[PDB]
């Protein structure tokens, strides 16, 4: 019974995974890329028409199980592109040049935990040491300045960076992936919520990239871009001074193995409903959001 104007369940969005991949088997592959702590197999999509030495752009949701607009996006991402490929020249002819790996729910465990326990868990769902205590902060748990600012090294915190930089077995299948494939993946672009921003490096410093003008003026004109549909307003920048210092992060780590377009999006809203934004505005957030990605897709295959 999937929707993708309703949160779905897991259970539900896996056997969304295998429908969507045989109902359009010309753009759609799927494999599992690892597993979760609990045995859960981690999905990931590959949408593109085939083609010779394309490059690729990696996008996943779901990193934080609360932040259920951010699963619902990559669904919506995949619900466009077969939808519009034909019909829409800008999207017929990303997939036609280029690959979206597209990873619907990296912390599958976490995302279990808010339908059956509680709404507002953000963690993985693994044991630490010494504790009781659940769950690691995936967006902490990659090795970019690990465990230095903005993340805890309590186990009972909610930003707490594991035990050793890529100590999940999310997080590690997840970088496995990226490693492997590096010399395709051009961009990076992982899904949040909540408060309305566009982000890129560096959260781990106050240090800047190399190509940082280049990453503010795209930020800038795809906030102005989100903006054109219903109004929504975003702010973007660096990470450490737009939002705030996080060390261990997955799009540092991924700038740093040279992937030079890494964006965070962090969706609506600005904290009216925060985490808990209702099932009315799934619909709104996703398209906009639409316009935001495509405008950064058309830059990176106008600029390879
Ligand atoms: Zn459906
Ligand atoms: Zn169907
Ligand atoms: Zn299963
Ligand atoms: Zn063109
Ligand atoms: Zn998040
Ligand atoms: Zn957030
Ligand atoms: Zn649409």
């Amino acid at each position: 019974g999937h929707s993708y104007e309703k949160y779905n369940n897991w259970e539900t969005i896996e056997a969304w995974t295998k429908q969507v991949t045989s109902e359009n088997p010309d753009l759609i592959s799927r494999t599992a890329i690892g597993t979760t702590f609990l045995g859960n197999n981690i999905y990931l999509l590959k949408v593109g028409k085939p083609g010779p030495n394309k490059p690729a752009i990696f996008m996943d949701c779901g990193f934080h199980a609360r932040e259920w607009i951010s699963h619902a996006f990559c669904q919506w991402f995949v619900r466009e592109a077969v939808l519009t490929y034909g019909y829409e020249s800008h999207m017929t002819e990303f997939l036609n040049k280029l690959d979206f790996y597209v990873l619907p729910v990296l912390n599958i465990d976490g995302y279990i935990y808010t339908w059956t326990k509680n709404r507002m868990w953000r963690k993985t769902r693994s044991t630490n040491a010494g504790t009781t205590c659940i769950g690691t902060d995936p967006n902490r748990n990659f090795d970019a300045g690990w465990c230095t600012t903005g993340a805890s090294t309590d186990p009972c915190d909610e930003t707490y960076c594991g035990s050793a930089a890529e100590s999940e077995k999310e997080t590690k299948a997840l970088a496995d992936f990226i490693r492997n494939n590096l010399s395709s993946i051009k961009a990076y672009l992982t899904i949040h919520s909540y408060s309305q921003m566009i982000l890129y490096p560096y959260s781990y410093d106050y240090k800047l990239p190399e190509n940082n003008a280049e990453l503010n003026n795209l930020a800038k004109a795809a906030v102005k871009e989100l903006a054109t549909l219903y109004g929504t307003k975003y702010t973007y920048g660096p990470g450490a001074t737009t939002i705030y210092p996080a060390a261990g992060g997955s799009d540092d780590w991924a700038y740093d193995q040279g992937i030079k377009y890494s964006f965070t999006f962090e969706l609506r809203d600005k904290g009216r409903y925060g985490f808990i934004l209702p099932e009315s505005q799934i619909q709104a957030t996703c398209e906009e959001t639409m316009l935001a990605i495509k405008y950064v897709t058309n830059y990176v295959l106008g600029h390879l």
